[PDB]
């Protein structure tokens, strides 16, 4: 039963019910608001269609042809009649806004004579037609039978065959010409089946449409990259159409309350009198400040922006909405938190706050934490871009200092490496089937749109660079090259930015707002987790200590064993055939990895540092290319064949999995002795430089067994131990390790009796758990989420269903043995706003990340925190 | 009467009466801590001597003597006896903290004889003669006698001359022959007067040096820059000595509760054991990190964090404080709120609001508005630091990126423009005497010194970039070069920072913390002062807007007359013979100054912008190079001798007060009508364009009479009025004029009726008030603050007591007769804090300054709305 719901039948309260604008819709009826009643397929319906073949059930056509007989009776007039016509629009919506994908159709219940019926009983033929010449278009687009491409190259053809220059010029018999100009097209792009006439047959595929688009690669694609899961589904929207291409007094726009990509405050939005939106907004003849649309129809825009600011006060957020006017009338047809950039996100948040509209916990559970990453983009150089040669103007859609290699199309954009061979996509307009491009782009360059126009919306939308409406861009496909300024390009090297300017540039680096902090300093307010970083190095340790790193969560070795000035002395170490021998070789490294910790610790200024041993397989220093086996032939007093016979002889079939780490620690303590030295050594001078106290905390790397634990801690204990004789060192520290090979997690109350802090690897715990390496997957990961059989990415986004109950059975079991168990996670998981909440409701203590996302865990950290309280 | 008052006589309420440290070690005595007790010399002391021709009265000495009666019997001995000798110390303090300038005395009371029965009673003789041979050193600087490099000579010739290397290591012997080393040079730089040697005598003329060098031209400088009357004075205190130099477990150290370079949050400072701070630790012997002070005396450390954290919650901000350890004891001998950089101000004045120690009216009403100035000098370019050649590494005394040419003396580096030839001062230390060179440094250069030195201090203070204890600088004066790294110089160009090196580069501008903005965010909701900018174009205004301008209050026209692409229109009108002629020159110019407001506009954004009128005399657009003046002869058909002959026809004797501005708008009112059509028709034109409503503010120039204002008004508005043809427009702007001219203000009742709004031009009132023109000033206005005549520079710092007559009489008088009269002041003034405060108080709406100080104006103008609610 109910698979349709009335706007009135409903609020924001059922959103998953009847998707986004679904309670939106409902909520500005339940309000009392000037908008065109309709109904709603529910998202659960989709389901069914879904779970059923792909099939529209019986009782689901029914009630929608049921809600259509309640609407005729509802303003007087019957679905797509023949004298009197009923239009309306079909318009898709999930529980999750997907600003630039759903899909939008207008007019629909039109037909050969409807038109006709429209035409007199309207009064004014040129708009009947043009209202039927639009619908088809659009019903051959959505309900994809086909291209645009094929519909505007003959209105067009049309015009500039015609001495016309806009569609709005054409006569009641170009359009009405134009109409079976159309009707011809979608046939004679088909097996030649004719055009929906039949109102019911031209609403019920609508619906499939939505319901089908919602599976189809680009949806799937867009949803992974916005964390949205597939299981929910789309409801569609009908809604009794209103016209704001009657003529010289109606119209339609879209417009924000605050601009979408600084946070300002007041209206931001465009519109065009006489024309339908939805097409015709989003694309050519140059929109209109919607801030005009008072010199133009000063009556409307003191009713649209008195609604507006309630719509927003109401929501109590930053309102995208759209409006149509219909000669006089003013129409609303949409609300919307809109989405936002990161600088405007956090911008509206704090004024909000200031303005009483809301409380802090509000703004901060708002903000979507993922995107602060943008607040960390390198903005340009002002020096290279005072030099820089600016060679067009347009449109500032979304924000940013991008700049990279151009290309034409998506799919050849996105061939040339991610955001990696910096790249940069050069298009007319963009849609739905350039995403992963635009988002694998440093910025888009487009050469209509404009504020509401695909690429800007979208990419507003994933925090990267875009100039739309750039007019002066003649480009060419054949040839793949486009002409800008004083200048013809060819996929070369383009800049573009915010300050709108294009230009033929070094980015740096740079600050965060004062919002930035307003916020930050809340999430800390609201946070339990703490958040520690990943730095190896100083300089790295410095730049997340700036944005609130707590301390350190893995501080890798590696590179003291593999740097130049240093290599020698590892790969001695692996050819010296005694253990005195490498006991030497070994040694003459200290002093170096001593340093470093040295300048780490001085840095660290007190804070936290957990030091993670020697990870990786002796193999992985030796020389793999003979010209460099014989180079160390010569500093050792050996010959090719015997270095080669060593090198060969470390060689392992699965690397990720064998003779390395903890293992190296067993059959070779001596290298965990010399790291236990350096270290202790190291921390104990500079707090005996300093005086501020120091606390190291060494871990363990790969354990999976508590006597394999011991047997290396008894180790670093020993030589701890000793060290401590710049002074018995009253120095305090604790051996740990690291909770990343399933048996470590199965037997933590096991592995916490000799282990004094756990530390999860996710990563590679990751890779143990899926059976796959992260190196050999990519081959076969993608088919997954093509597939559906993944909606995330594992290695980025934590399995919470599996890795998920490893995660949290060490930490129960790992505090039975040791109620105090310190716990922490790492790599990239650490810094996964979905992620970070679960290790806050899981158990462990404090987050760590890459330097630069200490913001994006902070946010998360807090939210997740007032989320399960 | 009282002249003198006892620590426990007094409390932090009277520090005007007993001076800053007065009320400071009064409040720490009141409140029960480990304070040596002593007495307090009154302010007002320093008058009455001071209005007595400097000489100290007789019922000031006794009560002076009464009190060190009082002590002897508070702590059974006498003032510097015999045998067990009672030694004091000296130090002034005036009302305002004078960090770095202030005097202090040590050991005050020691003498040939006292010394040795200090020797005997103490049993550390080594130690009797280093505090003796210390203390004859300060009273021979102090009390100015003769120059510290005369005493350091020796005990360094002493040194370096018996094989030690510390002052630490001299004996028994070796001092107390230093000593005599010391009387033999105070006396060999004198008319060969003797050592004082009766307590007495010491103790009154240390007194007298305290009062006296409230005088010098040192002190008057200082406060001047400081923004300190020299009606205050100074305050003599006399405490119970206590020595961290009797040996290895006494000591003395600077400490900060939070870092006063970055706001961080805890213990900052340094200290040294078994030494006297006062100068030993302000000095070379390398200062040990306070938080070491934890290893070497953790049970000192352990109350003397407990000391300084209650002394922060009482005074509720950071403290500057000064110990002593008295072999085991923990003496505090000072506290006071640390001066802070302009970062560390708002970072700890956020810091304490949300840790709850303080209410946000507090922290706004605290910061010291002037120095938001650094928030916004020029930090480096990162790619210009990266390949920054660092050829030295040093302390990072005061922050910022400092660079210029190198100066080895304040008299020559100051020599050198003040921070205008972009000057570096490299020294050993610095001193009260070298003020204005660090002052109009970019930044300061020291050799030895640390946190606690001098420059450090002073350079903290005056926001100033500073690098000391860099002591691989080897100096020469003789010469005038130092080595440093792999390079020796000579007044070349050096460069250096917080990031604490110094090397052989590009700044640029930067951010703001959002502890910049989360105070900017209180002071906008504490100021009802709204805040415009002066700026004539774009870039200048976005920039302004960027920091909280709501405006514009000054947009000059003229360089819309000079900029060469439009200088020749302006010449052709005043060659031009006929007023058809000068018409139609002048209207050659509409297009240019027409895009010109137009671009402004755009940027504005509905941005109120008050345009004022050209305001030089016509001579100024003349060329006076006959090199020119025979170019112009045949852009316009004429000879050399006639452009030259009207050239000198346009010749003033005061070009100030001439035939300009409101008089050129009379008597070629053309050209006002020129500009009234420009702003006119470019207003409405982007009004059009954006719909956003523009409400231009033209304004008059000079104008001192009502009659003289309508007139020109007059026919503004009918231009104005016509223009409107671009439809009626139903576009409203407002008619006002600058009162800039004394009988403007004095009848100002008179000049509302014309006038819908008055601008106060404070530079040229005050030069009409003064009655000098400040391009001719300074050739004798420094003998003015020399001579005290002048405390403050009028031209920076609005003279309140005389232009603040004017300026609240026409707001008064203007509202007579127009109750809605808005009002604003222009120029510098309007962003000076003291001056910004006086306008709010006095009944502005607004206040205009450059586009950077808007932070300076903005934080102004709320502390004067909370100060005078």
């Amino acid at each position: 039963a109910k698979w349709v719901y009335k706007f009135e039948e409903g609020n924001a309260s059922m959103r998953n019910l009847l998707g986004g604008k679904g309670c939106n819709l409902a909520e500005m009826t339940i309000l009392g608001m000037p908008i065109p009643q309709g109904f709603t397929v529910t998202t659960e319906a989709c389901t069914e269609y879904y779970n059923s073949g792909k099939q529209i059930t019986q009782e689901i056509q029914d009630q929608i042809f049921e809600a259509i007989t309640w609407l005729e009776e509802l303003n007087g007039k019957k679905f797509g009649d023949t004298e009197d016509p009923l239009l309306v629009s079909v318009r898709s919506g999930a529980r999750a806004s997907m600003p630039g994908m759903m899909d939008t159709i207008l007019n629909l219940g039109l037909n050969d004579v409807a038109v006709e019926g429209f035409a007199k009983k309207t009064g004014n033929p040129r708009f009947a037609y043009d209202s039927y010449r639009r619908f088809i278009q659009m019903y051959s687009d959505v309900v994809m039978e086909v291209p645009k491409s094929h519909f505007e190259k003959i209105i067009d053809a049309m015009k500039e065959e015609k001495g016309v220059h806009f569609d709005t010029d054409l006569t009641a018999d170009d359009l009405k010409e134009l109409a079976e100009k159309f009707k011809a097209v979608y046939k004679e792009a088909m097996n030649g089946e004719e055009f929906p006439q039949e109102p019911k047959d031209q609403l019920m595929g609508a619906v499939k449409a939505v319901f089908r688009s919602w599976d189809n690669p680009r949806a799937i694609v867009y949803r992974r990259m916005n964390d949205i899961p597939g299981d929910w589904g789309t409801a569609v929207n009908v809604q009794t159409m209103v016209f704001g291409n009657k003529g010289e007094t109606s119209g339609t726009g879209v417009a924000f309350t605050r601009n979408p990509s600084t946070g300002e405050k007041g209206i931001y939005g465009e519109y065009l009198i006489n024309a339908q939106g939805e097409d015709v907004v989003a694309g050519v003849r140059t929109p209109q400040p919607i801030t005009q649309l008072e010199n133009d129809m000063p009556d409307c825009y003191k009713q649209f922006m008195d609604l507006a600011m309630k719509l927003e006060k109401h929501f109590r957020d930053m309102q995208d909405m759209e409006f149509t006017i219909e000669e006089g009338k003013l129409y609303f047809l949409q609300t919307r938190n809109g989405k936002r950039t990161a600088p405007a996100a956090l911008q509206i948040a704090c004024d909000l706050v200031d303005e009483g509209m809301i409380t802090e916990e509000e703004a901060v559970v708002r903000i979507e934490a993922k995107s602060l990453d943008q607040l960390l983009h390198p903005t340009f150089n002002p020096a290279a871009l005072k030099a820089g040669e600016v060679i067009g103007s347009a449109l500032p859609a979304s924000p940013g200092a991008a700049a990279g290699k151009v290309y034409f199309t998506a799919d050849e954009a996105k061939a040339a490496h991610e955001k990696g061979e910096r790249v940069i996509l050069v298009r007319l307009e963009t849609s739905p089937e350039d995403i992963e491009g635009m988002h694998a782009a440093e910025g888009i360059l487009t050469v209509r749109g404009g504020m509401a126009s695909h690429a800007a919306v979208v990419a507003r939308g994933m925090g990267t660079c875009c100039v739309s409406g750039c007019g002066e861009i003649k480009i060419n496909e054949e040839a793949k090259t486009f002409e800008l300024g004083g200048h013809t390009f060819a996929e070369g090297d383009y800049i573009s930015l915010d300050g709108s300017t294009g230009k033929i540039i070094e980015t740096q680096e740079a600050s965060v707002s004062g919002s930035f902090e307003r916020i930050m300093v809340w999430a800390d307010k609201f946070r339990t987790l703490k958040v520690r970083t990943n730095a190896d190095t100083p300089e790295d340790t410095l730049n997340a200590v700036k944005l609130g790193a707590e301390g350190i969560g893995l501080c890798r070795t590696e590179h003291m064993f593999f740097e130049a000035d240093r290599i020698m002395k590892i790969r001695k170490m692996i050819l010296s055939d005694s253990v005195e021998a490498r006991e030497e070789a070994l040694n003459e490294l200290i002093p170096f990895q001593k340093g470093d910790f040295k300048a780490m610790y001085k840095a660290l200024e007190g804070r936290p540092m957990t030091v993670r041993y020697l990870d990786p397989p002796l193999h992985e220093f030796v020389p793999h290319t003979e010209e460099e086996q014989a180079e160390l032939a010569k500093n050792m007093g050996l010959t090719l064949a015997e270095v080669k016979a060593k090198v060969d002889e470390l060689h392992e079939f699965n690397p990720m999995m064998g003779h390395r780490g903890c293992r190296l620690a067993v059959t070779y303590p001596e290298i965990a002795k010399m790291q236990t030295r350096a270290v202790m050594e190291a921390a104990i001078e500079v707090k005996e430089e300093t005086g501020i106290d120091i606390v190291p905390e060494i871990m363990i790397p790969l354990v999976g067994e508590k006597k394999e634990l011991k047997f290396v801690k008894d180790v670093v204990v020993e030589v701890a131990e000793q060290v401590k004789k710049e002074k018995g060192s009253d120095m305090q520290y604790h051996i740990g390790t690291m909770i990343e090979i399933p048996r470590a997690a199965l037997t933590a109350d096991a592995i916490a009796e000799e282990a004094e802090f756990f530390s999860f690897g996710t990563n590679d715990l990751t890779q143990m758990t899926f059976g796959f390496s992260r190196d050999d997957a990519g081959k076969f990961l993608d088919s997954y989420y093509k597939a559906k059989i993944y909606e995330s990415d594992p290695f980025a986004r934590l399995d919470q269903t599996g890795v998920g109950q490893l995660v949290e059975m060490a930490v129960k079991k790992g505090r039975q043995t040791r109620p105090g168990l310190k716990c922490g996670i790492c790599g990239e998981h650490g810094g996964d706003p979905s992620s970070v909440e679960f290790c806050h409701k899981v158990g462990l203590n404090y987050v760590s990340c890459s330097p630069f996302r200490v913001p994006i865990a902070r946010l998360a950290a807090a939210q997740a925190a007032l989320n399960n309280k």
